[PDB]
Protein backbone atom coordinates (compact mmCIF):
# COMPACT_ATOMS: atom_id res chain seq x y z
CA UNK A 1 0.00 0.00 0.00
CA UNK A 2 3.66 1.99 0.01
CA UNK A 3 2.79 2.54 -3.89
CA UNK A 4 1.67 -0.12 -6.81
CA UNK A 5 4.35 -2.79 -7.30
CA UNK A 6 5.16 -3.48 -10.61
CA UNK A 7 6.71 -7.06 -10.62
CA UNK A 8 8.63 -7.98 -14.36
CA UNK A 9 8.72 -12.05 -14.39
CA UNK A 10 11.57 -12.55 -16.76
CA UNK A 11 10.83 -16.43 -16.70
CA UNK A 12 7.57 -15.53 -18.89
CA UNK A 13 9.16 -14.40 -22.62
CA UNK A 14 7.00 -13.20 -25.61
CA UNK A 15 8.43 -11.37 -28.90
CA UNK A 16 11.21 -9.72 -29.69
CA UNK A 17 11.57 -6.46 -30.96
CA UNK A 18 13.31 -5.18 -34.20
CA UNK A 19 12.04 -1.46 -32.89
CA UNK A 20 9.94 1.67 -34.13
CA UNK A 21 10.29 3.70 -36.88
CA UNK A 22 8.62 5.52 -40.19
CA UNK A 23 8.71 6.70 -44.00
CA UNK A 24 10.11 9.90 -45.77
CA UNK A 25 8.40 8.23 -48.89
CA UNK A 26 6.06 9.96 -51.65
CA UNK A 27 8.73 13.27 -51.55
CA UNK A 28 7.96 13.66 -47.72
CA UNK A 29 12.17 13.63 -47.90
CA UNK A 30 12.27 15.96 -50.57
CA UNK A 31 10.03 18.19 -48.28
CA UNK A 32 12.77 17.66 -45.13
CA UNK A 33 15.81 18.05 -47.87
CA UNK A 34 14.48 21.84 -48.62
CA UNK A 35 14.61 23.26 -45.32
CA UNK A 36 17.15 25.53 -43.54
CA UNK A 37 20.42 23.38 -42.52
CA UNK A 38 18.85 24.44 -38.96
CA UNK A 39 15.77 22.55 -39.56
CA UNK A 40 17.01 19.78 -41.37
CA UNK A 41 19.68 18.61 -38.22
CA UNK A 42 16.17 19.38 -36.53
CA UNK A 43 14.00 17.15 -38.31
CA UNK A 44 16.48 14.40 -38.21
CA UNK A 45 17.91 15.04 -34.73
CA UNK A 46 13.23 14.58 -33.01
CA UNK A 47 13.66 11.28 -36.25
CA UNK A 48 16.78 9.69 -35.19
CA UNK A 49 18.56 10.75 -32.28
CA UNK A 50 19.09 8.62 -28.78
CA UNK A 51 19.78 11.95 -27.03
CA UNK A 52 17.61 14.76 -27.98
CA UNK A 53 15.50 12.59 -30.40
CA UNK A 54 12.51 10.15 -30.64
CA UNK A 55 15.68 7.32 -31.42
CA UNK A 56 13.38 5.79 -34.12
CA UNK A 57 15.28 2.86 -35.31
CA UNK A 58 13.48 1.41 -38.65
CA UNK A 59 13.33 3.50 -41.76
CA UNK A 60 11.15 2.17 -44.32
CA UNK A 61 11.81 4.06 -48.09
CA UNK A 62 9.61 3.50 -51.22
CA UNK A 63 11.34 2.15 -54.38
CA UNK A 64 9.89 4.45 -56.37
CA UNK A 65 7.67 2.91 -59.72
CA UNK A 66 7.15 6.35 -61.13
CA UNK A 67 8.37 7.67 -64.74
CA UNK A 68 8.80 11.63 -63.14
CA UNK A 69 8.62 13.40 -59.72
CA UNK A 70 5.03 15.06 -60.66
CA UNK A 71 2.95 15.51 -57.83
CA UNK A 72 4.35 13.83 -54.65
CA UNK A 73 5.57 10.99 -57.10
CA UNK A 74 8.73 8.65 -56.40
CA UNK A 75 10.45 8.78 -59.96
CA UNK A 76 12.01 4.80 -60.55
CA UNK A 77 15.64 4.10 -61.10
CA UNK A 78 14.20 2.62 -64.74
CA UNK A 79 11.66 4.92 -65.66
CA UNK A 80 11.88 3.68 -69.35
CA UNK A 81 11.04 1.03 -70.94
CA UNK A 82 13.77 -1.07 -72.68
CA UNK A 83 10.91 -2.46 -75.15
CA UNK A 84 11.04 -5.95 -74.24
CA UNK A 85 12.46 -8.42 -71.22
CA UNK A 86 14.72 -9.73 -72.73
CA UNK A 87 16.76 -6.29 -72.98
CA UNK A 88 19.15 -4.75 -70.46
CA UNK A 89 16.75 -2.88 -67.76
CA UNK A 90 17.64 0.78 -68.42
CA UNK A 91 18.87 2.10 -65.42
CA UNK A 92 19.29 6.15 -64.77
CA UNK A 93 20.29 6.45 -61.01
CA UNK A 94 20.19 10.11 -60.12
CA UNK A 95 21.82 9.77 -56.50
CA UNK A 96 19.38 11.13 -54.90
CA UNK A 97 16.01 8.50 -55.03
CA UNK A 98 13.65 11.29 -54.19
CA UNK A 99 15.83 12.21 -51.42
CA UNK A 100 15.58 9.18 -49.27
CA UNK A 101 19.37 8.24 -50.05
CA UNK A 102 19.89 11.41 -47.95
CA UNK A 103 17.66 10.49 -45.03
CA UNK A 104 18.87 7.12 -45.03
CA UNK A 105 22.94 7.84 -45.01
CA UNK A 106 21.73 10.55 -42.14
CA UNK A 107 20.91 7.14 -39.97
CA UNK A 108 22.62 5.29 -40.84
CA UNK A 109 26.28 7.42 -40.10
CA UNK A 110 24.97 9.71 -38.56
CA UNK A 111 22.17 8.13 -35.60
CA UNK A 112 23.43 4.38 -35.81
CA UNK A 113 20.33 3.06 -37.24
CA UNK A 114 20.66 -0.40 -38.62
CA UNK A 115 17.45 -1.48 -40.05
CA UNK A 116 16.60 0.03 -43.89
CA UNK A 117 13.30 -1.69 -45.13
CA UNK A 118 12.98 -0.71 -48.93
CA UNK A 119 9.30 -1.59 -50.12
CA UNK A 120 7.94 -1.16 -53.58
CA UNK A 121 4.41 -0.04 -54.26
CA UNK A 122 4.31 -0.77 -57.61
CA UNK A 123 6.87 -2.30 -60.76
CA UNK A 124 7.57 -0.04 -63.08
CA UNK A 125 3.99 0.42 -65.48
CA UNK A 126 6.23 -1.48 -68.16
CA UNK A 127 6.19 -4.32 -66.07
CA UNK A 128 2.58 -4.11 -65.31
CA UNK A 129 -0.67 -5.36 -67.06
CA UNK A 130 -2.13 -1.80 -67.27
CA UNK A 131 0.85 -0.24 -68.49
CA UNK A 132 1.16 2.21 -65.48
CA UNK A 133 2.72 2.23 -62.00
CA UNK A 134 -0.95 3.63 -60.75
CA UNK A 135 -4.17 2.12 -60.78
CA UNK A 136 -2.85 -1.82 -59.93
CA UNK A 137 -2.36 -4.26 -61.84
CA UNK A 138 -0.31 -6.84 -61.83
CA UNK A 139 2.94 -8.09 -62.86
CA UNK A 140 3.00 -9.61 -65.96
CA UNK A 141 4.35 -13.65 -66.17
CA UNK A 142 2.99 -13.95 -62.82
CA UNK A 143 -0.10 -16.56 -63.14
CA UNK A 144 -3.14 -15.47 -64.51
CA UNK A 145 -1.08 -12.30 -65.60
CA UNK A 146 -0.13 -12.77 -69.40
CA UNK A 147 1.11 -9.32 -71.17
CA UNK A 148 1.92 -8.51 -75.16
CA UNK A 149 4.79 -7.67 -73.88
CA UNK A 150 5.96 -10.62 -72.55
CA UNK A 151 7.07 -11.73 -69.03
CA UNK A 152 8.70 -9.31 -66.53
CA UNK A 153 8.99 -11.29 -63.29
CA UNK A 154 12.85 -12.08 -63.61
CA UNK A 155 13.24 -8.09 -64.58
CA UNK A 156 11.65 -7.36 -61.59
CA UNK A 157 13.83 -9.29 -59.19
CA UNK A 158 17.06 -8.14 -60.60
CA UNK A 159 15.52 -4.30 -61.07
CA UNK A 160 14.69 -4.73 -56.73
CA UNK A 161 18.33 -6.47 -56.60
CA UNK A 162 19.98 -3.37 -58.26
CA UNK A 163 18.24 -0.77 -56.11
CA UNK A 164 19.60 -2.39 -53.23
CA UNK A 165 22.81 -2.81 -55.13
CA UNK A 166 22.91 1.26 -55.61
CA UNK A 167 22.18 1.55 -51.83
CA UNK A 168 24.67 -0.38 -51.07
CA UNK A 169 26.91 1.42 -53.34
CA UNK A 170 26.03 4.65 -51.39
CA UNK A 171 27.62 3.23 -48.10
CA UNK A 172 23.56 2.06 -47.03
CA UNK A 173 22.36 -1.19 -46.74
CA UNK A 174 19.26 -2.56 -46.75
CA UNK A 175 18.25 -5.30 -44.33
CA UNK A 176 14.57 -5.51 -45.40
CA UNK A 177 13.04 -6.13 -49.08
CA UNK A 178 9.34 -6.06 -50.15
CA UNK A 179 7.45 -6.18 -53.73
CA UNK A 180 3.92 -5.32 -52.96
CA UNK A 181 2.48 -2.47 -50.86
CA UNK A 182 -1.89 -2.83 -49.88
CA UNK A 183 -1.79 -5.50 -52.80
CA UNK A 184 -5.29 -6.07 -52.25
CA UNK A 185 -6.10 -2.56 -52.89
CA UNK A 186 -6.01 -0.40 -56.49
CA UNK A 187 -5.10 2.97 -56.57
CA UNK A 188 -4.97 6.48 -58.08
CA UNK A 189 -1.38 6.13 -57.22
CA UNK A 190 1.54 3.79 -57.18
CA UNK A 191 0.00 0.52 -56.43
CA UNK A 192 0.31 -2.83 -57.84
CA UNK A 193 -2.58 -6.21 -57.44
CA UNK A 194 -0.95 -9.71 -56.49
CA UNK A 195 -3.17 -12.83 -54.91
CA UNK A 196 -1.59 -14.73 -52.00
CA UNK A 197 -0.15 -17.30 -54.52
CA UNK A 198 1.28 -14.66 -56.56
CA UNK A 199 3.21 -13.30 -54.10
CA UNK A 200 4.61 -17.16 -53.41
CA UNK A 201 5.31 -17.57 -57.18
CA UNK A 202 7.65 -14.55 -57.15
CA UNK A 203 9.29 -14.85 -53.87
CA UNK A 204 10.60 -18.20 -55.61
CA UNK A 205 11.89 -16.17 -57.97
CA UNK A 206 13.12 -13.41 -55.97
CA UNK A 207 14.87 -15.35 -53.23
CA UNK A 208 17.61 -17.11 -55.55
CA UNK A 209 17.66 -13.63 -57.57
CA UNK A 210 18.72 -11.86 -54.28
CA UNK A 211 20.94 -15.18 -53.48
CA UNK A 212 22.86 -14.93 -56.73
CA UNK A 213 23.78 -11.33 -56.27
CA UNK A 214 26.94 -9.71 -55.86
CA UNK A 215 25.46 -7.62 -52.75
CA UNK A 216 27.64 -8.14 -49.98
CA UNK A 217 24.36 -8.52 -47.20
CA UNK A 218 21.34 -10.68 -48.96
CA UNK A 219 18.03 -8.61 -47.51
CA UNK A 220 15.21 -10.66 -45.69
CA UNK A 221 12.24 -10.47 -48.29
CA UNK A 222 9.22 -9.52 -46.43
CA UNK A 223 5.39 -10.05 -47.44
CA UNK A 224 3.11 -8.27 -47.79
CA UNK A 225 1.95 -4.79 -46.61
CA UNK A 226 -1.66 -5.54 -46.43
CA UNK A 227 -3.57 -2.80 -45.39
CA UNK A 228 -4.58 -4.60 -42.33
CA UNK A 229 -3.94 -7.70 -39.69
CA UNK A 230 -6.88 -9.36 -40.91
CA UNK A 231 -6.09 -8.88 -44.77
CA UNK A 232 -2.13 -10.72 -44.22
CA UNK A 233 -3.73 -13.27 -41.79
CA UNK A 234 -5.75 -14.35 -45.01
CA UNK A 235 -2.45 -14.52 -47.28
CA UNK A 236 -0.19 -16.18 -44.86
CA UNK A 237 -1.42 -19.85 -45.72
CA UNK A 238 -0.47 -19.21 -49.29
CA UNK A 239 3.04 -17.62 -48.40
CA UNK A 240 3.47 -20.93 -45.94
CA UNK A 241 5.29 -22.80 -49.00
CA UNK A 242 8.21 -20.15 -49.15
CA UNK A 243 8.58 -19.70 -45.82
CA UNK A 244 12.38 -20.81 -46.06
CA UNK A 245 12.33 -18.02 -48.80
CA UNK A 246 11.37 -14.68 -46.77
CA UNK A 247 11.55 -14.00 -43.22
CA UNK A 248 9.38 -10.73 -42.20
CA UNK A 249 5.58 -10.56 -41.98
CA UNK A 250 4.51 -6.67 -42.77
CA UNK A 251 0.79 -5.25 -42.58
CA UNK A 252 -0.56 -1.80 -41.78
CA UNK A 253 -3.22 -0.65 -39.80
CA UNK A 254 -6.06 0.88 -42.04
CA UNK A 255 -8.68 -1.82 -43.05
CA UNK A 256 -8.17 -3.64 -39.39
CA UNK A 257 -6.95 -3.40 -36.42
CA UNK A 258 -3.36 -5.56 -35.14
CA UNK A 259 -5.57 -6.88 -32.26
CA UNK A 260 -4.08 -10.44 -32.58
CA UNK A 261 -1.42 -12.99 -33.08
CA UNK A 262 -0.71 -13.82 -36.97
CA UNK A 263 -0.14 -17.45 -37.45
CA UNK A 264 3.09 -17.16 -38.97
CA UNK A 265 6.78 -18.44 -37.78
CA UNK A 266 8.83 -15.05 -39.25
CA UNK A 267 8.80 -11.75 -37.05
CA UNK A 268 5.67 -9.10 -37.87
CA UNK A 269 6.02 -5.48 -38.59
CA UNK A 270 3.10 -3.13 -38.44
CA UNK A 271 4.59 -1.17 -41.00
CA UNK A 272 2.10 2.39 -41.10
CA UNK A 273 -0.69 3.71 -39.38
CA UNK A 274 -1.93 7.25 -39.17
CA UNK A 275 -4.89 9.52 -38.52
CA UNK A 276 -4.85 10.17 -42.00
CA UNK A 277 -8.32 11.78 -42.31
CA UNK A 278 -7.79 14.57 -38.99
CA UNK A 279 -6.42 18.11 -39.19
CA UNK A 280 -3.06 18.59 -37.59
CA UNK A 281 -3.29 18.26 -33.51
CA UNK A 282 -0.11 18.61 -31.70
CA UNK A 283 -1.23 17.70 -27.70
CA UNK A 284 -0.70 14.63 -25.88
CA UNK A 285 -3.98 14.22 -24.42
CA UNK A 286 -7.74 16.35 -24.43
CA UNK A 287 -10.12 13.61 -24.68
CA UNK A 288 -8.42 10.29 -26.52
CA UNK A 289 -8.90 12.04 -30.19
CA UNK A 290 -7.50 10.24 -33.43
CA UNK A 291 -4.65 12.53 -33.55
CA UNK A 292 -3.84 12.94 -29.82
CA UNK A 293 0.00 11.34 -28.74
CA UNK A 294 -1.65 9.40 -25.90
CA UNK A 295 -3.78 7.72 -28.43
CA UNK A 296 -0.74 6.64 -30.47
CA UNK A 297 0.68 5.47 -27.18
CA UNK A 298 -1.58 3.01 -26.51
CA UNK A 299 -1.93 1.79 -30.02
CA UNK A 300 1.75 0.98 -30.40
CA UNK A 301 0.81 -1.26 -26.56
CA UNK A 302 -2.12 -2.94 -28.58
CA UNK A 303 0.31 -3.82 -31.30
CA UNK A 304 2.54 -5.04 -29.50
CA UNK A 305 0.55 -6.95 -26.80
CA UNK A 306 -2.27 -7.68 -28.52
CA UNK A 307 -1.25 -7.99 -32.15
CA UNK A 308 2.02 -10.04 -30.93
CA UNK A 309 4.28 -7.24 -33.62
CA UNK A 310 8.09 -6.77 -33.32
CA UNK A 311 8.10 -3.44 -34.92
CA UNK A 312 5.81 -0.57 -35.03
CA UNK A 313 5.76 2.45 -37.98
CA UNK A 314 4.43 5.33 -38.44
CA UNK A 315 3.31 6.14 -41.42
CA UNK A 316 5.42 9.63 -41.77
CA UNK A 317 7.94 11.38 -39.98
CA UNK A 318 7.71 14.83 -41.09
CA UNK A 319 6.00 16.55 -43.75
CA UNK A 320 4.20 19.99 -44.51
CA UNK A 321 0.75 20.41 -44.29
CA UNK A 322 -2.41 20.20 -41.55
CA UNK A 323 -3.26 16.52 -41.17
CA UNK A 324 -1.88 13.82 -39.12
CA UNK A 325 -0.73 11.61 -41.07
CA UNK A 326 2.56 12.71 -40.45
CA UNK A 327 4.60 13.29 -36.89
CA UNK A 328 6.68 16.04 -37.16
CA UNK A 329 5.19 19.49 -38.76
CA UNK A 330 7.52 21.14 -41.33
CA UNK A 331 6.73 24.99 -41.98
CA UNK A 332 7.87 25.86 -45.26
CA UNK A 333 7.32 29.19 -45.16
CA UNK A 334 9.16 29.88 -42.03
CA UNK A 335 11.51 27.42 -42.43
CA UNK A 336 10.88 25.26 -38.84
CA UNK A 337 9.73 22.19 -37.53
CA UNK A 338 7.57 21.16 -34.92
CA UNK A 339 6.94 17.71 -33.37
CA UNK A 340 3.57 16.50 -32.36
CA UNK A 341 2.83 14.49 -29.29
CA UNK A 342 2.56 11.62 -31.49
CA UNK A 343 6.06 11.50 -32.71
CA UNK A 344 7.03 11.31 -28.22
CA UNK A 345 5.04 8.75 -28.02
CA UNK A 346 6.56 6.73 -30.35
CA UNK A 347 9.39 7.78 -28.92
CA UNK A 348 8.57 7.15 -25.01
CA UNK A 349 8.65 3.18 -26.59
CA UNK A 350 11.78 3.51 -28.99
CA UNK A 351 14.41 5.36 -26.70
CA UNK A 352 13.92 2.64 -24.35
CA UNK A 353 12.63 -0.79 -25.75
CA UNK A 354 15.66 -1.08 -28.31
CA UNK A 355 16.19 -3.30 -31.16
CA UNK A 356 16.80 -6.91 -30.13
CA UNK A 357 14.75 -6.56 -26.71
CA UNK A 358 12.68 -9.50 -25.92
CA UNK A 359 9.16 -8.35 -24.26
CA UNK A 360 8.82 -10.10 -20.57
CA UNK A 361 6.06 -10.68 -18.33
CA UNK A 362 5.09 -7.90 -15.47
CA UNK A 363 2.20 -8.54 -13.10
CA UNK A 364 0.73 -5.44 -10.84
CA UNK A 365 -1.15 -4.00 -13.44
CA UNK A 366 -4.92 -2.20 -13.27
CA UNK A 367 -7.63 -0.37 -14.53
CA UNK A 368 -5.57 2.97 -14.36
CA UNK A 369 -2.54 1.19 -15.53
CA UNK A 370 -1.32 -0.65 -18.45
CA UNK A 371 1.97 -2.34 -18.57
CA UNK A 372 4.19 -4.39 -20.62
CA UNK A 373 8.33 -4.75 -20.26
CA UNK A 374 11.03 -5.11 -22.29
CA UNK A 375 14.32 -6.96 -21.40
CA UNK A 376 17.15 -5.16 -23.59
CA UNK A 377 20.11 -6.78 -24.94
CA UNK A 378 22.46 -4.55 -22.39
CA UNK A 379 20.31 -6.19 -19.27
CA UNK A 380 18.02 -3.28 -19.12
CA UNK A 381 14.73 -4.22 -18.26
CA UNK A 382 12.19 -1.31 -19.44
CA UNK A 383 9.26 -0.94 -17.67
CA UNK A 384 6.16 0.73 -20.13
CA UNK A 385 3.56 2.11 -17.63
CA UNK A 386 0.31 3.62 -19.50
CA UNK A 387 -1.64 5.87 -16.87
CA UNK A 388 -5.11 7.30 -16.75
CA UNK A 389 -5.54 8.52 -13.88
CA UNK A 390 -4.06 10.95 -11.28
CA UNK A 391 -0.38 10.70 -10.34
CA UNK A 392 -0.01 7.12 -9.30
CA UNK A 393 2.48 6.27 -6.72
CA UNK A 394 4.11 3.03 -8.23
CA UNK A 395 7.25 0.76 -7.08
CA UNK A 396 9.01 -1.47 -9.78
CA UNK A 397 11.48 -4.47 -9.26
CA UNK A 398 12.43 -7.88 -11.00
CA UNK A 399 10.88 -11.15 -9.33
CA UNK A 400 19.27 -4.43 -10.64
CA UNK A 401 21.92 -1.89 -9.48
CA UNK A 402 20.10 1.67 -10.54
CA UNK A 403 16.97 2.73 -12.32
CA UNK A 404 15.98 6.01 -14.75
CA UNK A 405 12.32 6.74 -15.79
CA UNK A 406 10.96 8.83 -18.22
CA UNK A 407 7.52 10.53 -19.01
CA UNK A 408 5.73 11.98 -22.22
CA UNK A 409 2.15 13.70 -20.94
CA UNK A 410 1.03 17.18 -21.42
CA UNK A 411 3.94 19.44 -20.31
CA UNK A 412 7.19 16.58 -20.73
CA UNK A 413 8.70 15.36 -23.94
CA UNK A 414 10.97 11.83 -22.96
CA UNK A 415 11.46 14.17 -20.17
CA UNK A 416 13.73 12.38 -16.86
CA UNK A 417 11.37 12.24 -13.87
CA UNK A 418 12.42 11.03 -10.10
CA UNK A 419 13.48 7.20 -10.12
CA UNK A 420 13.82 6.57 -6.59
CA UNK A 421 15.94 3.36 -6.25
CA UNK A 422 16.86 1.13 -2.89
CA UNK A 423 17.54 -2.52 -2.70
CA UNK A 424 16.94 -3.74 -6.43
CA UNK A 425 12.96 -1.13 -6.36
CA UNK A 426 12.59 1.47 -8.22
CA UNK A 427 9.96 4.04 -6.98
CA UNK A 428 7.99 7.01 -9.23
CA UNK A 429 5.38 9.33 -9.62
CA UNK A 430 3.68 8.28 -12.69
CA UNK A 431 2.46 11.13 -13.98
CA UNK A 432 -1.43 11.47 -14.45
CA UNK A 433 -3.02 10.74 -17.85
CA UNK A 434 1.41 9.73 -19.13
CA UNK A 435 3.30 7.13 -20.94
CA UNK A 436 6.07 6.56 -18.26
CA UNK A 437 8.78 4.25 -18.87
CA UNK A 438 10.72 3.03 -15.61
CA UNK A 439 14.22 1.82 -16.94
CA UNK A 440 16.01 -0.91 -14.64
CA UNK A 441 19.54 -1.34 -14.89
CA UNK A 442 21.94 -4.31 -14.26
CA UNK A 443 24.82 -4.10 -11.54
C1 LIG B 1 4.72 -13.88 -31.83
O1 LIG B 1 5.67 -13.63 -32.81
C2 LIG B 1 6.84 -14.44 -32.72
C3 LIG B 1 7.75 -13.99 -33.84
O2 LIG B 1 8.16 -12.64 -33.62
C4 LIG B 1 6.49 -15.93 -32.82
O3 LIG B 1 7.75 -16.64 -32.61
C5 LIG B 1 7.92 -17.85 -33.37
O4 LIG B 1 7.41 -18.88 -32.57
C6 LIG B 1 7.59 -20.18 -33.15
C7 LIG B 1 6.84 -21.20 -32.33
O5 LIG B 1 7.44 -21.31 -31.04
C8 LIG B 1 9.08 -20.45 -33.25
O6 LIG B 1 9.19 -21.69 -33.95
C9 LIG B 1 9.95 -22.67 -33.26
O7 LIG B 1 11.35 -22.44 -33.43
C10 LIG B 1 12.12 -23.31 -32.59
C11 LIG B 1 13.54 -22.77 -32.62
O8 LIG B 1 14.11 -23.15 -33.90
C12 LIG B 1 15.49 -22.78 -34.10
O9 LIG B 1 16.39 -23.38 -33.12
C13 LIG B 1 16.30 -24.82 -33.06
C14 LIG B 1 17.27 -25.33 -31.97
O10 LIG B 1 16.74 -24.97 -30.66
C15 LIG B 1 16.68 -25.40 -34.43
O11 LIG B 1 16.56 -26.84 -34.44
C16 LIG B 1 15.80 -24.81 -35.50
O12 LIG B 1 16.21 -25.26 -36.79
C17 LIG B 1 15.10 -25.64 -37.63
O13 LIG B 1 14.44 -24.47 -38.11
C18 LIG B 1 15.22 -23.63 -38.96
C19 LIG B 1 14.38 -22.42 -39.25
O14 LIG B 1 13.21 -22.89 -39.94
C20 LIG B 1 15.64 -24.39 -40.21
O15 LIG B 1 16.48 -23.51 -40.98
C21 LIG B 1 16.44 -25.60 -39.75
O16 LIG B 1 16.92 -26.40 -40.84
C22 LIG B 1 15.63 -26.49 -38.80
O17 LIG B 1 14.51 -27.09 -39.50
C23 LIG B 1 15.86 -23.27 -35.49
O18 LIG B 1 17.22 -22.88 -35.84
C24 LIG B 1 11.91 -24.73 -33.11
O19 LIG B 1 12.67 -25.66 -32.32
C25 LIG B 1 10.41 -25.10 -33.10
O20 LIG B 1 10.11 -26.39 -33.74
C26 LIG B 1 10.27 -27.55 -32.91
O21 LIG B 1 9.47 -27.50 -31.73
C27 LIG B 1 8.06 -27.49 -31.97
C28 LIG B 1 7.39 -27.45 -30.60
O22 LIG B 1 7.59 -26.14 -30.00
C29 LIG B 1 7.60 -28.73 -32.71
O23 LIG B 1 6.17 -28.67 -32.88
C30 LIG B 1 8.38 -28.83 -34.00
O24 LIG B 1 8.02 -30.02 -34.70
C31 LIG B 1 9.90 -28.80 -33.71
O25 LIG B 1 10.31 -29.97 -32.96
C32 LIG B 1 9.60 -24.04 -33.81
O26 LIG B 1 9.79 -24.01 -35.23
C33 LIG B 1 9.71 -19.38 -34.11
O27 LIG B 1 11.11 -19.54 -34.13
C34 LIG B 1 9.41 -18.01 -33.54
N1 LIG B 1 9.90 -17.01 -34.44
C35 LIG B 1 10.75 -16.06 -34.04
C36 LIG B 1 11.16 -15.09 -35.11
O28 LIG B 1 11.14 -15.97 -32.87
C37 LIG B 1 5.43 -16.32 -31.79
O29 LIG B 1 4.96 -17.68 -31.98
C38 LIG B 1 4.26 -15.33 -31.87
N2 LIG B 1 3.38 -15.61 -30.72
C39 LIG B 1 2.13 -16.07 -30.88
C40 LIG B 1 1.30 -16.12 -29.63
O30 LIG B 1 1.67 -16.40 -31.96
C1 LIG C 1 28.79 -9.55 -60.31
O1 LIG C 1 30.06 -8.92 -60.42
C2 LIG C 1 30.89 -9.47 -61.47
C3 LIG C 1 32.24 -8.79 -61.44
O2 LIG C 1 32.03 -7.37 -61.54
C4 LIG C 1 30.16 -9.30 -62.81
O3 LIG C 1 30.92 -9.86 -63.88
C5 LIG C 1 28.80 -9.97 -62.74
O4 LIG C 1 28.13 -9.76 -64.00
C6 LIG C 1 27.99 -9.40 -61.59
N1 LIG C 1 26.70 -10.07 -61.48
C7 LIG C 1 25.54 -9.40 -61.36
C8 LIG C 1 24.31 -10.26 -61.34
O5 LIG C 1 25.46 -8.18 -61.30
Amino acid sequence: QAGTTLTVDLSTTYQRIDGFGTSEAFQRAVQMSRLPEEGQRRALDVLFSTTNGAGLSILRNGIGSSPDMSSDHMVSIAPKSPGSPNNPLIYSWDGSDNKQLWVSQEAVHTYGVKTIYADAWSAPGYMKTNGNDANGGTLCGLSGAQCASGDWRQAYADYLTKYVEFYQESNVTVTHLGFINAPELTTSYASMRFSASQAAEFIRILYPTIQKSNLTYKPTIACCDAEGWNSQAGMLGALSSVNSMFGLVTAHAYTSQPGFSMNTPHPVWMTAAADLQGAWTSAWYSYGGAGEGWTWANNVYNAIVNGNASAYLYWIGAQTGNTNSHMVHIDANAGTVEPSKRLWALGQWSRFVRPGARRVAVSGASGSLRTAAFRNEDGSVAVVVINSGGDAAVNVRLAPASAKAWATDNSRAIEEIQASFADGVATVNVPSRSMTTVVLYPA
